[PDB]
C-alpha cells in the first residue's frame, strides 16, 4: 500500500517523478501557460533539459517526505505550512497533478496503491487550502 508505494517511487525517482510530470502536461495542456521553456517541447526534448528532470525530482522527493511523514495518507499540518510558505500556485494545479499520478499508477502493471494516493491528494490539497493556498 501507500509507505510500500513511496519506497517504489524512490528506487527510481528521476524517472517516476519525469514520467508522472509528462502525464500531467499531456493530460493538462494549458498547465504549460505556467512553464513557458516547455512549450513547443515533446517528451525526449524535456527529458535533455536538465531543470526539467532536476525539478521535476526535487518536487516528487517533497512529496516523498509529505507523504511519508504523514498518517492515514493524512499531511501534516506544518509540511502544508512550510509549502505555501515556501511564486504563483493554486491547489487546482496540485489537484490535476494528483488526478494524473493516479491514472499513471492504474495503468502500470504495479499493485500501487492508487485509492490511497487520491486521498492524499484530496488531503494534500486540502491542508494547503487550510494553510492559505489560493
Ligand atoms: C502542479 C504543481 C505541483 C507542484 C508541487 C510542488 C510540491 C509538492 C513542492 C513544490 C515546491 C516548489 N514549487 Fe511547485 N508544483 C506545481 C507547479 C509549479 C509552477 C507552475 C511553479 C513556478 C512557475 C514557473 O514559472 O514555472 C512552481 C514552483 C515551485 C518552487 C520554486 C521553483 C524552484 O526554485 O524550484 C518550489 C520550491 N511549481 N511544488
Ligand atoms: O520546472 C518545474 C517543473 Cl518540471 C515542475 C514544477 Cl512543479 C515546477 C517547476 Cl519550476
Amino acid at each position: 500500500g501507500f509507505k510500500q508505494d513511496i519506497a517504489t517511487l524512490r528506487g527510481d525517482l528521476r524517472t517516476y517523478a519525469q514520467d508522472i510530470f509528462l502525464a500531467f502536461l499531456n493530460k493538462y495542456p494549458d498547465e504549460k501557460r505556467n512553464f513557458k521553456n516547455y512549450v513547443g517541447k515533446s517528451d525526449q526534448e524535456l527529458k535533455s533539459m536538465a531543470k526539467f528532470g532536476d525539478h521535476t525530482e526535487k518536487v516528487f522527493n517533497l512529496m516523498m517526505e509529505v507523504a511519508d511523514r504523514a498518517t492515514d495518507c493524512v499531511p501534516l499540518a506544518s509540511d502544508a505550512s512550510t509549502l505555501v510558505q515556501m511564486s504563483g500556485l493554486t491547489t487546482g494545479n496540485f489537484e490535476k497533478l494528483f488526478v494524473a499520478l493516479v491514472e499513471y499508477m492504474r495503468a502500470s502493471g504495479q499493485s500501487f496503491d492508487s485509492q490511497s494516493w487520491d486521498r492524499f491528494g484530496k488531503n494534500l490539497v486540502s491542508a494547503l487550502s487550510s494553510a492559505g493556498m489560493k
